[PDB]
């Protein structure tokens, strides 16, 4: 339908046509709106909208004390009325239908959200957390003043939370394919591992299909198989930190003996819902009160922000030393609607 | 009774008269006590007495790092024995009493609690906290040195906890009442909701009765009704930080119909005991082996310290936007003994 | 059998002859090692061996935020290949072993630990955390570069943890023996406490007896009686903080009545698996997939690191006032195999 929230006092109703911003690489989808506001109740006041790119790093306890990482990447301050020229550009079908039912007490507002910035993620707080999570979010913010400075108020104020999102590429990538081979010693003898991926990219909630031949042409035995998915987040704050989550593993007492090859497809699905007890994993945005996924695959460099992406990881676990491995990157994303 | 604690050796023990000092707002009950050494034991040392006023904010582990905040917002420190001049300022019937019993090696000490000072407030630790917890405590610290600066001895110091508490003033405020319109653009219809409460103090554990009227002259239809009471913490450092914290909650499906009035009481209990899981919820001060409750609210400035209030939410769930709230501010308190 | 581990794309081994270094307080067994390289994988890079001993004190999320405390106390880095120069000192009877099956491409390393050093110990992690722990440990790590100064590849580096311990001297110490003498005001009457154990020493798991003599020539009740073991971690970064957490307790309603002697012994296991919860224990340090114990006490200064030690408190609970209390510090550690 249309998305709308109203300040406290319901003098104040923000409208926008969607809550998903979507990410075209060359350029994303504009924020086209309109802020409703009472005539006598601002009266000398002025109306503003706000939109804020925020990306806040640190536990609820490290806020007050000024210790979290908090930096605005992008702000755009607009007054919407007393009415501005009119680019740009137009009125939007969605705005003009909407300053009809409304009427002159009804304002547009538009802003363009700049290509170099990352997409919303909500970094998964734990039972005990309770503040807002951390991550990259986006926030239209209306409200009432004489000036940008004045403080905040907030029976005046509508927030609005929006998401800057991707989707999956239409070309398909390559082939995930990797190998690793444990040459021992003196001996020609050797522990082959290969693995593959039917495809690059893989929506969420779909399996992965995970091709293993393993060729043991030595005298160890793999004597277990392990294969997981793994989410990889990249925190970009003053150092850039990359954590490492798994989120799905099959583990089996599968045995490849000497001189033998072994060869089986494993099929394993990442699911949040396997993981909802992971604190600081890293989630598609928030929204009000609906249900989110595993954070999509970022699109991309190391500026501020959150870079998500995955791997499969097939190990042949060896007894004492041994273990062999290889990973396999993949991409995680949403079909384009 | 009377309150005391030795040292771990037991060569010092202090007397107090109780542990709860009341601040009545022009001023506060004064700190009366009594310490009692060992003669032969303290020999060139002297014996202090020390109140300190302490505001701590910060998980244990900040603490090591020197991250957390600690601040002693007062410190009184006093050389009981070898004995001083007797103001202030004589010795109360309590010390007179404890000076006859205990004789010669008994010392009384007086402390005045400056009034701007906040009140005993406990942060609630979560099940993992072990260090002692984060808010605004008092204690009464004697102990057995050469000088003020020689540092801490465990076994020859008594530490002892007091607080400072505040009761409900005796003339009722003025009643809680509130209403919030929603005017429904063009058309005259509008959605009004009022609330009121009988009072504006309670006691703790006292049901509060809130008043809900509904006039529906709409097309929108109210699905649920919401009641619910929240503490507020103002935590004051460099900047004050506001934290909310619901303390109960009503919820039913009632519904209230296009061009249809609805009335009703809703009965609301904020309880310490429904809410033992909500990490830096402000209790009352935490006294040795007692029980607590919802801090008391706050009788007023922005100086360091913790400000505690409440509030009653009343909101009418409707679909999409359209949702409608009113806030009762209220008093929540122990009544005078 | 001997210890080893390789990078993960198998280009690369490090063995070592076993994972446990002893500090005989004089030295440290030193750590003598062969690296194994694939001759054309490396091609124009170097072969560097590190030796780290390292200390981390802080909470995940204080790590992206560079709040957590990290400082290398120790690093050693060795250029195994090209060879260099023969000592220190001769390779041993186990270098001479490995380098013999591995032929021309293994090359040894030797490091010496500095004794002026903390053991290894791993505070004990909470279910949430997911880092690395907390506490102190050393690692060997084994990489292929052109110089020191380029960064880390994840494909090309071992990382091998290797521990630091300690074990129990030979000379037998002092039998730990207190006593607490409460003395009553005027009368005569006093609460005497006294309280030992059989020896100093105890190993991990083995029993202690607490031997308990009341002599209560008071009018007062002791009403009961208490025992525990409690932990000792000095934790010395720039200022150096006690932390203590009780690892076993006994509490029995044992009674002793005015003018009367009361005398049993209580027997009491410090044991970690009755401890799992407490966050930030000090453990033994953590090795790959096996158990560990409560951190042995450290032999000794105030130097960076981790100091661990015990006591046995034993409290006679008396009404309002009055409690009194003994402890008996005692060395808990593993017997030299
Ligand atoms: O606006 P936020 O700061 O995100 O806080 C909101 C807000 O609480 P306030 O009344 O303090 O603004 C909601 O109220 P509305 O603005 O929506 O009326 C409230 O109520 P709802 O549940 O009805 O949305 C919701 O509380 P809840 O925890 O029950 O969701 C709560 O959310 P958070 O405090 O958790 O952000
Ligand atoms: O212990 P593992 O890692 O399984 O491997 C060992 C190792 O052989 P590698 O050189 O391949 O590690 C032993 O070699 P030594 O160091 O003992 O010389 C060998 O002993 P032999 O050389 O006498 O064969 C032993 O065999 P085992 O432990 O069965 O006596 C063999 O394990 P596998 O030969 O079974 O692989
Ligand atoms: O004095 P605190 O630093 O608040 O610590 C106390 C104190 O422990 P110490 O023996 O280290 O001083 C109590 O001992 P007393 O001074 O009262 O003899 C002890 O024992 P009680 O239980 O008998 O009070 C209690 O331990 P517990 O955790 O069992 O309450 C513990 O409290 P905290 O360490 O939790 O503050
Ligand atoms: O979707 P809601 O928020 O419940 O309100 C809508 C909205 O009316 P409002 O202007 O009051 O929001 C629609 O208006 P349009 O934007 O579609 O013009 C209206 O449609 P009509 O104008 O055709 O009546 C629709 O009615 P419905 O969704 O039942 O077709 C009506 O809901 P109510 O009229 O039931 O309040
Ligand atoms: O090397 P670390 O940083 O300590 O992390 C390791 C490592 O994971 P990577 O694949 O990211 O290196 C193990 O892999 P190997 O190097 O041993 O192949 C992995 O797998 P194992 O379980 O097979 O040891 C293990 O994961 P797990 O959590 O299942 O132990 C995990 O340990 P941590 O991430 O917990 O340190
Ligand atoms: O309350 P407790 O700590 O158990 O000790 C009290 C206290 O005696 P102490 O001086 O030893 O603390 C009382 O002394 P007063 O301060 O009341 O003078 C005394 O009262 P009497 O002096 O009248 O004996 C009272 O006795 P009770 O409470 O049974 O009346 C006695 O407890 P015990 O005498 O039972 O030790």
């Amino acid at each position: 339908r249309v998305f709308k929230k109203s300040s406290p006092n319901c003098k104040l109703t923000v409208y926008l046509g969607k809550r998903d911003f979507v990410d075209h690489l060359d350029k994303v989808d504009p924020v086209d709106g309109v802020v409703l506001v009472d005539p006598d109740y601002l009266k000398d006041r002025k109306v503003f909208v706000t939109l804020t790119c925020a990306f806040r790093y640190g536990r609820e306890d490290l806020d007050v004390l000024g210790l979290s990482f908090r930096k605005d990447l992008f702000i755009a301050n607009y007054q919407a009325f007393p009415p501005t020229p009119n680019p740009p550009r137009p009125p939007t079908r969605l705005q003009e239908r909407l300053l009809r039912k409304l009427g002159q007490h009804a304002h547009p507002f538009f802003f363009t959200i700049p290509q170099n910035l990352p997409c919303s993620v909500t970094l998964q707080p734990g039972p005990e957390d309770t503040g807002k999570a951390c991550g990259v979010d986006f926030e239209i913010r209306a409200f009432c003043a004489k000036s940008l400075e004045e403080k905040s108020h907030k029976r005046n104020s509508v927030r609005l939370v929006i998401r800057k999102v991707q989707f999956a590429p239409e070309k398909p990538g390559p082939q995930p394919s990797a190998e690793t081979t444990r040459h021992f010693l003196m001996s020609d003898r050797s522990l082959h591992l290969e693995a593959s991926l039917d495809k690059e990219l893989y929506y969420h909630g779909e399996p992965l299909n995970v091709n293993v031949h393993v060729t043991n042409n030595s005298t160890k035995t793999v004597k277990k198989i392990k294969v997981s998915v793994r989410q990889y987040a990249d925190i970009c704050l003053f150092s850039t930190a990359q954590y490492k989550c798994p989120v799905a593993q099959v583990e089996q007492d599968d045995q490849v003996s000497p001189s033998s090859t072994f060869c089986k497809v494993y099929t394993i699905t990442p699911l949040l819902s396997n993981n909802r007890e992971k604190r600081g994993l890293a989630l598609d945005g928030k929204l009000k009160h609906e249900d989110t996924n595993l954070a999509s695959s970022t699109i991309v460099k190391e500026v501020l922000g959150i870079l998500v992406s995955y791997r499969v990881k097939v190990k042949l676990v060896v007894s004492r030393g041994g273990d062999v491995s290889v990973e396999l990157p993949f991409v995680l994303m949403h079909p384009k609607p």
